[PDB]
């Protein structure tokens, strides 16, 4: 059992890309390091600087009768000192003697507290980096307010936000399964022969064999699952499609990408702003435990028993002679396992109360109802996101900028190599029932209940 | 077991729509992911940026003989200076030195909490977005007041809400039913012969077999049921259908379809609007318990046993013999299968009583009367929707506006390609009474109490 | 099973009707979705702009000798400067420097609570929207009292209110039966014979047969019922049917009807504002309990038992044997079923007593005599209405507008289209005794106790 990482061959240098003055390379992976051996370590894709020798045309967009920012947002007039940060930098609220006239008028109206990081773009792996595309600071002019349950605020709607509700959805699932088999299987067998000859000046002869045999097998299984699972949602949220603000270090990086595919820089971006949007998540947070019991009892037995019992004798004068043999053999084999596995996992909330709780879930004793009414108190000031629908990020690059439709020609080709050549199905997989899981570029396996080796082998 | 993600090649570039400059195209899906398979990740609709070669007409409406505002909506003479939003952008409140007229007067009047988001348009997974299509601030000068049950106030109505009640209509069901079966059965049986001849010098042949066998069969089976389900309504809202004002997100949102059925536009505005509006609710929230229990015990046995007792002797000098056999065999079997599932879920109410009533209820205590009171009284702060009688969304497309019809012939056809390509029926169906869940287009399906495998193939 | 639902085709487009610029067509409804398919979704009615071919005349009434105001009704002089609302604009509190002169003079004279709502106009469903066709605000220079019972004050007469007494009826009804009926069956068999030959140097030949047979059945069956009913009834009303005046929003919807039976219009007209109109109402709410339980236990037994006992022997020299056979079997076949269900359900009052009384009745315990108390003194403050005498809508519409009678011969026939369209005998029923119920046009049927399956075909 040895394996270790490999590496493609590099490709051809393609082309000074004369926008950015630089040509781009790249390679594949062939297989991933397992079983103890050197690992890849993510080297595909490279860089070489290269003087323009065929320069392109000035890739500036036009932003027809738009007052331009000072970060490449294009606003509209109507914007004009409305004392919302609108360009990015602040580009309204310093400029005219004029009034304010914030379109949230003297109702008490405040900041929130979800919507302000409502992208989430996500990653396939299942981790949310908040490296949001969104810009949820925008509201262009517009006062829409939702309320809140609790603490009885009025909340702004961003516009990037088309809704958000806020619920109160608690949902507890539990679960627990049980099973038995005991089985007692038992043999006996006796036997015996008697037997006496006699003439008569004498002769006899006897035999008396008494064999005997015994078996035994009482062995019981048990198999126990518990699963208590608690959801408690405090509200979700839908993205919008259309007309639809990014942030000023996004359009950026969409502008610098190479424009004739070249692999080396999509790479980089879908890892440094995820694969996905999360287009209507829901937040508040989980927590789950789970007691995987399992017991295999076994017994078995044996016992064995052999006798002769010869004898002889005759007047004729006297012989006679007795013989005894007697046997005995016992053995007892009384095998055990027991395995317990306890997991427990618990997501928002604050420091404090939560791991109060996931204590008060593991000690097995009852739980007064006041931890998680203080978790679940807890829960509005963090947040987890549990559920999410997901949209590719290429239905998310304007269309206003130049070469859109390539890049995003680019982008819908690099998903799909980006799921293809960083999946499991690269690495030979583990025997055994061994589950093969791809990490650091390194495919581990988890043998099942009581496998100790790394391919699963050795056995309990 | 392997089954992945499929898309159908993309159509033809239809035309440059000459009102947005953009050329649409669109493809579809074949088949869902399933089995732990590739995603297909919502890859239909595509956009492309294209000069206008034919130019359209100036897409923009008559407003004939109405007070066009600042955002595109047209109000009457009548409205000026009411000292209402009635325009969006506040163009009553500022122009004239006139009288402000408020045509609610010095009666105590205040501002509603359930009428202000009574659009929620919906969608058809089940959950509610509440990006109102209504517009529920314009009160278009009127002053009829709805009368409040605890708080005795006077809340307004607004205009597109044709009627509002407030009763209070608590509703508790409860069911809980019990099946058992046990048998025993039973067969015993016991077989002798014991045969001797004797001769006369003599000859003896005995034989004494003694048969015996036994068996049990004792198995019980139980089935418990429980559910609780209490509903509270407080009120409900209708609708109105004609003279309808709609918000200013809106009607721009509609301005914007392009106008010759391009797929593309109308699955992003199906998703960010809803399929259908809520034209008919009743707010107020329910909880629920569900208590399955399951056993199955068993058992059965085998007791058999054998025995031989030969003899021979006769006189002539003697000889005899005396041989024995006896045979024992036993086999128990007890197996026992045991499940309990526990479902809660809670909806509506403030953060702090609703999850102390959820484990009051899981804890199988009795409750006394005042948590269910004070989640009752928390109901008024934090509403949730719960039962709606639907609408489609083009029976709500004003008939003003410049191709409407054309608009409302693509969203009668965009509602029926948006059932039948996100339907659960492309994906193959799951065995063993597995109910198949489409699910961020990935069909994932659930086995019934006993079955762990994905494709609900492996028992216990 | 398999139903989804279905669609008649498009009507032809009828006219441009010019009093409204737009040509309506229409459709049917052939079969509602059933058993898990697709919802049909209201689609019926549809409207396209159209330029006037042809005008109509200018649809205005004439208004002889009255003073028009600015909302459309037409009041008398008699009404100036009143100092009661009855042009809906405050067409009388403005205008003159002359005495307010009230017609109730320093007596002490309130505003009502019951009889400001006094439409409540219903639909055939059973919910009642508050859009009330009524304007309960006329109140025509009149001062007619109406006592109260506990507040002793003196409420208003509205002109649209004929009659409006205060009773205090109390009305339990209660009822509990309860069924049994236990039967034990039993049949029991014992047979016996014994033959015995013996000649005579013999030959003997004997047998012992010993046949028993045993069988019970003791089966019980209960079958309980409880109902309590309580209504509490506050007064009533009745409504006029002559010179009645309408509200604002309501002469101008009749208005829009388009005059030629165009189906579209219509069936969003009848549900704005409800198909009847209750014209003698009752107020005050109810509350219920339903409890019924249901048993049936089942034994059944049987017990068997077979024995042969054979011999022979004989000297001539000697020979004998002796046979023995015996054969046991036994069944216990032990069945139970149990169900119990509970309703309750309670309408009217405050929201802190209510849902105290409602749980002390669900708890079986004796409920002292101070919730119900307190819950009819809570009635008072949110009444529900109980009982009604309805009145189709046209017999509202008033004659003095133009093409009255086209309008009633059109209203005459869309409540029977109506009542026919969404009927449930349309969709097909279920079998097993299931109740089809028209819901949402989904038609779900309900399943007698035993009953799991959406067409009631699996049993317990
Ligand atoms: C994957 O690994 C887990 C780890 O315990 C194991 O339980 C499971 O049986 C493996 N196989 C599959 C198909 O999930
Ligand atoms: C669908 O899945 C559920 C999940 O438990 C199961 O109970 C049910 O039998 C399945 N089939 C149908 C027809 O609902
Ligand atoms: C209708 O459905 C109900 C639901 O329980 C049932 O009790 C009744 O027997 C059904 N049939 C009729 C004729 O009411
Ligand atoms: C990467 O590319 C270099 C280019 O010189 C090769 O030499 C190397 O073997 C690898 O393919
Ligand atoms: C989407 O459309 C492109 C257009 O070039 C095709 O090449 C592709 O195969 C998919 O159908
Ligand atoms: C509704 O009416 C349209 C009119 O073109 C038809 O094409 C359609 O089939 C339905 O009947």
């Amino acid at each position: 059992s040895h394996i270790d990482c490999r590496m493609s061959p590099w490709s051809e240098w393609s082309q000074c890309d004369p926008c950015l003055r630089q040509m781009f390379r790249s390679r594949s992976i062939e297989v991933f390091g397992q079983f103890n051996g050197k690992r890849c370590t993510d080297a595909v894709g490279d860089r070489r600087q290269c003087v323009p020798t065929e320069p392109c045309e000035d890739a500036e967009d036009d932003c027809g009768n738009d007052f331009q920012c000072s970060t490449g947002r294009c606003i509209k007039m109507r914007l004009r000192c409305n004392g919302d940060n609108d360009c990015g930098d602040f580009s309204d609220e310093d400029d005219c003697e004029s009034e304010p006239r914030p379109p949230c008028r003297d109702r008490v109206v405040e900041e929130s507290e979800l919507a302000r990081t409502a992208g989430y773009g996500i990653n396939i792996l299942g981790m949310d980096p908040l490296s949001t595309p969104f810009d949820n600071e925008f509201y262009n002019g517009l006062c829409n307010r939702d309320r809140d349950g609790n603490t009885l605020t009025y909340y702004r709607r961003p516009w990037n936000v088309a809704s958000l509700i806020y619920e109160t959805k608690g949902e507890k699932n539990f679960r627990t399964e049980h099973y038995e088999e005991q089985i007692e299987a038992f043999k006996s067998i006796i036997q015996e022969k008697t037997s006496n000859f006699n003439a008569a000046f004498r002769f006899s002869y006897s035999k008396n064999e008494t064999y005997q045999l015994f078996l035994s097998y009482s062995s019981k299984k048990e198999k126990m699952f518990l699963h208590v699972k608690g959801e408690i949602h405090l509200g979700r949220f839908v993205m919008r499609n259309r007309d639809v603000v990014l942030t000023t270090t996004f359009v950026d990086d969409i502008k610098a990408l190479p424009t004739t595919y070249e692999k080396g820089e999509y790479f980089a971006f879908l890892e440094t702003y995820g694969t996905h949007y999360s287009s209507s998540g829901s937040l508040g947070g989980l927590y789950e435990l789970i007691y995987v019991l399992d017991k295999a009892s076994m017994k078995r037995k044996g016992v064995e028993l052999k006798d002769i019992k010869r004898c002889l004798g005759y007047h004729l004068f006297n012989k006679d002679d007795c013989v005894k043999r007697g046997e005995g053999r016992a053995v007892n084999i009384t095998s055990e396992n027991l395995i317990d596995d306890v997991v427990s996992l618990i997501r928002g909330g604050t420091r404090k109360y939560a791991f109060e709780l996931k204590e008060k879930l593991l000690r097995g004793t009852v739980i007064d109802v006041t931890d998680f009414v203080n978790w679940a108190s807890s829960i509005n000031d963090a947040p987890v996101l549990i559920s999410q629908k997901l949209s590719p990020i290429y239905n998310l690059v304007p269309v206003k900028m130049k070469n859109a439709h390539l890049k995003k020609q680019n982008l819908e080709r690099a998903i799909e190599d980006y799921i293809n050549e960083f999946s499991v199905r690269k690495c030979h997989t583990c025997q055994n029932g061994g589950t093969v899981i791809l990490m650091d570029g390194k495919c581990l396996c988890a043998c099942p209940f009581k496998f100790e080796g790394i391919a699963c082998e050795i056995s309990k």
